[PDB]
């Protein structure tokens, strides 16, 4: 049976995403083992729409196919989730990149590293902050992001307003407002606003800043000697022409490395409890089998790691037998469970003034800010019942705030609201959830070949139906069910209570302008503010009006207002693309990242995270891959590599 | 290379859908050739949710996974189409069944056969109505549908009203109203309403009825001796336990037939211009190769026939080379082009009355009516500029009308409109498009393995942007661009002008009730009616207000009303699942169904139709497969098989 | 066949099934258990030895399950057989919950003879390749040479008589 594609080795890494390349690179650098990478994708080093950062916004799109890279089946997998019973049963498609570099070839390029507190309070032993912060330093040094290269006065006004009201939040003694950081003290952690003001680094090495108002992010772009920016991503850095031949061999130093471009993997041939081989389909349609000697690594992303595991034989035996899996290995009913993701409701602001163009200048997107102009990361609101115990003594990251010019609601909402993108006296504010509550799971549907869409369940904004039970002991399930909608409403109020300090700051900053939230409607926010400050910590009793027993017309007003307000976060919002926690630590893998019930396979992508980090989930996956390098190799080498040693660029 | 799965033969049929089983059955019945069927799916003969017709509505759904069969990746392929630039860039998922029997295992079971005129005016030579009507008789005899088993007075009232106004439409001499059939004459083709009134057969043998108002459809269910109904579909009839062994062999008469249950096919190994072999992936993940001696047949549905062709090597050489296809055979730039489908905007009716429950009785769905209670099929509206030349002398089928209890708009629209499904004084009317204008195309994205989602483009309700050209010779592109929106608006008016005859009929039928259209809004329909009857055949100039030059406030009223009305068909509607015309006759295949540029492959599913038929597209695909039986075999055998010879049921 | 010779076998079968308990509270159970403990209090006194709410393996305290939130559950089918008289709140039914959310029935054929262990043609699979199961076969009697059973006959679904030899032993599990 003459197949000369004998690619037997000792380590096989599957999926060259944000974590696959880091591992393959630093694994062939520090040892002599024979390494193989399989990705099922070519290298888009020459594509203008990839390498140019501004191509993300559709600058190179043919006029008849105006879709960008997340909606393009030639660039990204297209999985759709089953009807969201919390969002009027609207199915959604969220992508995972299909190329060297994974989703980093198609993403927005932001570098939130996540707070310090999360890795100290939500991760297992060995994964506390002080065990990994060095790895975060390693990756941010390997990329070297940059800051915004353009000033603007709107950032100054907004930072002014936030410090103004953080002054009061510092007083009044309440301990859990959203602008209090405990690692600084009485002084607010708000960046100064004047020429020669220093810059507060969000991703600081010692994690002092978990709540801070700044002016710019750190995007993963570099400037070339010519004057043009390009994209600096995982495949760009760790796997470029200098390190790997066009035929897939490494060069000299890394001669013990093999990369196959287009090879879709199906499952893991598995003798006993010992993985022994892997098969894949090349671009004819042939099945090639390769031996594994020493270990197998799975870096296939959040959606497609549990899936390949389940086809392999690890999962729920009853289910996999039901749908027709012939070979069964380990009976873990938790594989593909506990899926987590962020979520960002959207609001926009109207400015009334004859010459407000002077106010909104220098807001357009360049390859250094990518339309991001701030503003800060906030903590828990004062009136949110779902806070951990440590909230009295440690500050947690809850909301990530973003400001952007133009309007960003969906087109149907644009038509409905009466405000369009043509006019230029409008801008958008976003209060992202980082601690988003809902949880889902992933189930395969056919044991034949890797399918683009497996069963993915994710219900977010569900409702609570009261029972005949006495009110006293049914409240603490209403709390658990209504957490996310409460969080979104509190984000709305938090953004709302900024615009008045912004009014004052603009008035005495040389601007006769007026600021106002028009989406959601003005009245529907003033009523929420009044209801909050008149009903206190028991404001959220009124989501269910049959239990408050408050038949006063004021109570009916509050119930109706919350009913209407519950509509906006369902439709006028944007599910993010930060999928994580499919095979988390403890649930499916141990703290050394090995799969329970087997001795020589590990999962090391973002699916293995036991909690979503404090922001955009790119650094985290790379960190996990980097740490996996050490755990596989045995001794810390990437650990204290000097920071002046960085991969060369080509 | 020891693979004992040597399944070399002379005919291979790929995809056992509405046309695959008919062909395989009648092909092994009338000859001695060795036949093989490949489907990639098991047989759901025992599943309650399949066999019970009422299971279509989710009677056997577990409470945690309340999705039915079209949204279930274990039952149906899930392809999503790229953003619809006409529908606010809303991607949609439409399914194709994955089982023996294809989409017939998951469909609504209706038997519109299509008008006679369409097969006479829109199909090639050899496919005129009188060449095939016998095949339609054959399939309807092989199924034996039934009628509704429950009377209701709403049907009587609506038929009464339609005859009342068809009386006037018969007079006034205008030739192209929607209730004029030319094969009957002065008398309306409206079914009589009293006890002992005869039944007008919609699917009549000689095609006299192309416009007719009736009371019931023909669904594909049978009643068992016990008292329970089951589903009678393609796999149920042609491939059941009586004809095929559980091991896939045929029995006696059909001993020369092989069926493999779970086998996903990839592409066609293709020596020279002669197809020679086919490969597939079983439920391990193995590649099995089978020889073909004599011919290859493709019955893989509208979405996945052009795709397997393109992976095979037939298509646009530049494109397939671009995305990495190594072997190229024939350069046909039309493969996967010309996609067609129906579309059904929705409206609902309010009834005001103290005891209207007496009016709406006996409307619930049973397995014989499946919530369908009429009402008729109509022709072109009087004021639609896009009519063929033959409209003066032949009547064409345009709208298929349906009445149903309850509300059927989407949930978000339900909340927006203020009317919900709990209350019971409301019902739905649907004016389906059968001659829907927009056209799209299908392109693969990766030459590795059959993917669930390839590039599918389908833009429906686009808008026209005027240029600086003089108005005189830019109108007849505005016409072509605005056809479908005009059609939807005219359907709205057609339904609207029925409710007043319904008012009169109810008043003097023993009912003191009131009928009114509340969705879309009452005023927004009365204004459209007035605008139509005051502006005449030039009512559709006002879609673009910059060219009418009518600055009168009446003209501004008309423009604003049409602008608002253009919103409802975009969102409050339902794209159907009748995909067709991917490899039509002439475009990709000849009239003998062979693929241009090759001698021994054919495509015979609904993708090969050169025009969408006059209604639900199930009979048509089976008819095409049945005719293919004759073309392959050479002499007409299924042609005059006596109608008393029918497959036995088990 | 005394208890201590078999209790292990009972454990084996209950482990092979893994029943479940009731998944729904109710206050009628609480009221009735309350009443039974109330009168078992008196039955414990008065010295009579053979009332219906006296268990001797517990002593003066009644064997009545507690009624409040966080009350433990008295296992009726306990391994060491202490509870021969006890008032509880729920039984152990032989149903399982599937990952979807639907319950199914867990019975003898479901467990010991399912698609994983036996082919659709009646053969066992691998480990159990030395096993044969015939689905529709009504047995009539035991062909019986001397005092030694030697064969058995049965009627299949045509109506034919098939005879099979026995070498070593015959077992009757016909109810
Ligand atoms: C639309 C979008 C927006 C984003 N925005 C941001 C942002 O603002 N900030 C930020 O920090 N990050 C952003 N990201 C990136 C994202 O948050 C993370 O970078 C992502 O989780 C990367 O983690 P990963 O490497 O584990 O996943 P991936 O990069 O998806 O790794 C999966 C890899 O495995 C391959 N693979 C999958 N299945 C198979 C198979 N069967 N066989 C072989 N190979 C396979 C895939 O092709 C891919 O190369 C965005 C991503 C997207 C898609
Ligand atoms: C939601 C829904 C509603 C419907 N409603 C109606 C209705 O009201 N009235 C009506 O008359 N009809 C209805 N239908 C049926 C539909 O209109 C037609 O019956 C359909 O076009 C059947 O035609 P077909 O056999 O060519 O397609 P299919 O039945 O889809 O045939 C395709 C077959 O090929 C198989 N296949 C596909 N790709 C591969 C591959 N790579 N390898 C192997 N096998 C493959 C599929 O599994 C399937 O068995 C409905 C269908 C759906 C899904």
């Amino acid at each position: 049976c003459p197949k000369p594609e004998n690619l037997e080795a000792d380590i096989v890494i599957i999926g060259a995403g944000a974590a696959g390349c880091v591992l393959a690179y630093y694994l062939t650098k520090f040892s002599d083992l024979k390494i193989i990478l399989l990705e099922a994708g070519h290298t888009h080093f020459n594509d203008p729409v990839v390498t140019d950062p501004m191509g993300f916004f559709g600058k190179y799109n043919p006029p008849n196919e105006n879709i960008r890279m997340s909606q393009n089946p030639s660039y990204a997998w297209q999985p759709a989730l089953e009807p969201d019973t919390g969002a009027y049963s609207m199915r959604n498609v969220v992508a995972h990149g299909l190329a060297v570099g994974g989703s980093t070839a198609i993403n927005q390029l932001n570098y939130i590293v996540g707070g310090r507190t999360v890795f100290d309070n939500d991760w297992p032993t060995g994964w506390k902050y002080d065990d990994i912060k060095k790895y975060f330093r390693r990756v941010l040094a390997d990329i070297s992001p940059i800051r915004d290269g353009t000033k603007v006065n709107l950032t100054n006004t907004i930072l002014e307003s936030m410090r103004v009201l953080a002054d009061q939040q510092v007083s009044s003694g309440v301990p859990v407002d959203f602008l209090i950081n405990k690692a600084t003290g009485g002084l607010p952690n708000i960046e100064q606003t004047y020429q020669g003001a220093p810059i507060v680094n969000l991703n600081d090495y010692e994690g002092i800043n978990s709540v801070c108002g700044f002016k710019s992010y750190y995007v993963g772009v570099n400037q070339l000697s010519d004057g043009s920016y390009i994209r600096k991503y995982a495949g760009n850095t760790y796997l470029n022409s200098y390190y790997v031949d066009s035929n897939g061999f490494g060069i000299g130093k890394f001669s013990n490395l093999r990369v196959i471009s287009d090879a879709v993997v199906d499952r893991i041939h598995f003798e006993g409890q010992r993985a022994v081989s892997v098969t894949y389909i090349d671009k004819k349609g042939n099945l090639h089998s390769v031996k594994v000697h020493k270990e197998v690594e799975i870096c296939s992303g959040s959606f497609f790691t549990p899936t390949i595991l389940q086809r392999s034989g690890i999962g729920d035996f009853s289910y996999l037998s039901s749908i027709g899996v012939p070979d069964l290995v380990y009976n873990n009913p938790l594989v593909g469970q506990g899926l987590r993701n962020h979520y960002s409701p959207i609001t926009q602001v109207s400015v009334t003034g004859p010459d407000a163009a002077a106010f909104l200048s220098n807001t357009a997107a360049g390859p250094t800010n990518m339309s991001f102009r701030g503003a800060g990361m906030l903590g828990y609101h004062k009136l949110e019942p779902n806070k951990p115990s440590n909230a009295g003594s440690v500050t947690y990251r809850k909301y990530e705030l973003l400001v952007t010019g133009g309007v960003a609601i969906s087109a149907d909402q644009q038509y409905l609201s009466g405000i369009s993108s043509s006019t230029g006296n409008y801008f958008a504010l976003i209060a992202d959830d980082i601690r988003f509550a809902p949880v889902g799971y992933i189930k395969i549907g056919t044991p034949n070949f890797p399918r683009d869409t497996p069963k993915i369940f994710f219900n977010t904004f569900v409702n609570y139906t009261p029972t005949t039970d006495p009110a006293d002991q049914q409240w603490p399930v209403a709390q658990k069910t209504l957490a996310p909608l409460i969080s979104a409403l509190l984000g709305y109020d938090a953004i709302y209570q900024i615009v008045q300090q912004m009014k004052v700051v603009a008035v005495n900053a040389g601007f006769n302008v007026t600021l106002q939230m028009a989406y959601p409607p003005n009245d529907l926010l003033v009523e929420l503010h009044n209801g909050l400050n008149t009903y206190g910590i028991n404001w959220w009793h009124y989501f269910v009006p049959s239990l408050v027993n408050d038949d006063t017309p004021a109570g009916k007003l509050f119930a109706s207002t919350l009913s209407k307000l519950s509509y906006y976060p369902r439709s006028g919002a944007h599910l993010d693309s930060h999928q994580s926690c499919s095979c988390s630590i403890g649930g499916t893998v141990d703290t050394e990242l090995k799969v329970i019930g087997v001795e020589n396979v590990r999962v090391t992508d973002l699916s293995a995270a036991p909690h979503p980090p404090g922001g955009n989930t790119w650094c985290t996956a790379a960190m996990i891959g980097a740490r996996a390098t050490d755990l596989i190799l045995g001794k810390p080498l990437v650990a204290n590599l000097p920071p002046e040693d960085v991969p060369v660029f080509t």
